């Protein structure tokens, strides 16, 4: 029984790895989650200057998930790039650099200086299309036309394999044509599915309040609430992008839920809000549960059972 | 201290209703709305002729929520007319009468032959733009083009007041745009946020398999899952629509979840999951909850706190 996977020209040890935006805006957190048990790890979103982001408070927990409108705060792309270049020990684990310019010319910069990095180093990017979170920029994949643009400027800028961060889509026909764009592409060679469920509201009953301060309280939903929501994206795209890989992000807690995001298509899982609150100690557990589902049901590989939901 | 209110030139005993499509297909589901606690009933969507809607399973229910695509099962309009015209008490309490047409024509169809009865009975219009189920049919008001062409259509064919039942949206432009949309139509008194949470997959980590039959799984999205995003398309819509009504409509179960919805705008409070869930004594349990709220808290009537959500 192994959870390792062989994939975009790297090996991981096992699925998991963080979700961007958590445990990894500092070198400190990069290195604790290069030390962690994940596969792989993932930057915070970055842009070409440092950003503080949205006022806080500006992310609160609860039993069901989290909210959260962090607005990328981030030590700028010149941090994330040296990190990748000098810092990063790749004898550990890959290492995946995330970008969420606000503009294409923005994300067109960082890629070009990114590429000669990605050639030498190995580091993969992954394109950031839908942060709900900085006020007055609605979410870029949710407008198509911008979606192909980006897409359009970034491979050409860059040359090289990348993959896009999707927001969570609700509509077949916004499958269907979100999916279509992105097959006309090929160097996005993965596509991370889902970003938080944007522009939700979580209001405190006592204080009659809502819980965090940017736009009115309106913040990206992760965790519990979401898992439905990714699963059926994860899945809607691992059925319409045959030629590309699925990474699944949203709801995962326990080996069950990465159990069923493998299910729905997903090669590698990501961990947003369980690990903001558990701390990357959940890697271990995620790993521990996921072989004692495998190991109930015979499965000796994760491409033995990846994609492989049942329908009635 | 009572929950009495008076809205649309009706009065209502208590703010609370069923959310369309539970409770409410039959004659005798009907009546069972109308014997119960609730201020107000509203019947299943409907379309010109009966349907037998999509194949079952096509509903199923957990901890945190429900998953369907029921596809508009219903006994057609003709029925539901006829409920309102000759069989409704409406000493009791006002009754709406949802319908669902699959295109334009069939709900200008429906909407010529409710007036009549509109105006002898005061029988009040929910217009359902928002069915997230039906294969190939896209939800109407994701279209904004086809929502304004909707609601053109039905303003001049109906010319009596009505309210539109609103897919939940993600995007602030998205808001603005769709508020924009409902304030050029005069004739639209309310406006009900949030439908189902489109096209959701639950999936059973034992057997492998997706949990309802119609397309392949996919359905809408109701319950603790979705309290959030239907608090935040509650404000949105009471924000950006001034001088409509908002009804409130996802993830109630309690008197404290309708406490946040009511906080949020709402003027009628609706309930899906936890009704079809429950059943009808829900009702009882949900004044008694909202009440104690309110005492304990120093509220005398639902005005001195609609829409009052504090902000940071
Ligand atoms: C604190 C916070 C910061 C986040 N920052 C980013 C970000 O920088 N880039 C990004 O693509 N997603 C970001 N996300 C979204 C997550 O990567 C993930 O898509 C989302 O939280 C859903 O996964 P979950 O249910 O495991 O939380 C952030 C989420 C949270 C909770
Ligand atoms: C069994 C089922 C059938 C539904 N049928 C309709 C329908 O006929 N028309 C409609 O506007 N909404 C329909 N809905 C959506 C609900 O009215 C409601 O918007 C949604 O379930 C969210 O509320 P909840 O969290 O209380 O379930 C249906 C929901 C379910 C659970
Ligand atoms: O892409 C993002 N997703 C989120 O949930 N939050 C952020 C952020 O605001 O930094 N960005
Ligand atoms: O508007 C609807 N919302 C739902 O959640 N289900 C249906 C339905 O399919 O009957 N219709």
């Amino acid at each position: 029984m192994c959870l390792k996977l062989n994939l975009l020209d790297h090996v991981f040890a096992n699925p998991f790895m963080n979700a961007a935006g958590v445990l990894c805006s500092t070198e400190e957190d990069l290195r604790c989650m290069t030390a962690s048990s994940s596969g792989a790890l993932v930057s915070k979103s970055c842009t070409s200057a440092p950003r503080d982001g949205n006022p806080e408070p500006r992310y609160m927990a609860f039993p069901l998930g989290s909210i959260n409108s962090m607005g990328l705060p981030n030590l700028g792309f010149d941090f994330y790039l040296k990190y990748a270049s000098d810092l990063h020990d790749y004898s550990k684990k890959p290492l995946f650099l995330s970008i969420s310019g606000l503009s294409v010319e923005e994300n067109v910069a960082m890629v070009r200086r990114l590429a000669p990095v990605a050639q030498e180093k190995g580091v993969l990017l992954e394109l950031n299309l839908s942060c709900p979170n900085v006020p007055g920029k609605p979410q870029v994949a949710y407008d198509f036309e911008a979606m192909r643009t980006y897409l359009q400027q970034v491979s050409l800028a860059y040359g090289l394999p990348f993959g896009v961060k999707m927001p969570p889509y609700f509509d077949i026909a916004h499958f269907d044509t979100a999916a279509a764009v992105l097959n006309e592409f090929p160097l996005v060679k993965f596509v991370t599915c889902v970003n938080s469920v944007g522009n939700g509201l979580v209001i405190d009953a006592e204080s009659e309040s809502v819980v965090i301060k940017p736009k009115q309280g309106f913040g990206g939903l992760g965790g519990k609430y979401i898992l439905p929501t990714a699963l059926a994206n994860v899945n809607a795209f691992y059925r319409r992008c045959p030629d590309k890989l699925v990474f699944g992000c949203g709801g995962v807690y326990s080996g069950e839920d990465a159990f069923l995001h493998i299910l729905a298509g997903a090669s590698m899982v990501q961990v947003g809000t369980a690990l903001q609150e558990e701390g990357p100690g959940i890697f271990t557990r995620l790993e521990d549960e996921l072989l004692e589902i495998m190991a109930r049901k015979g499965y000796r590989t994760l491409e033995e059972f990846r994609g492989r939901v049942k329908t009635i």
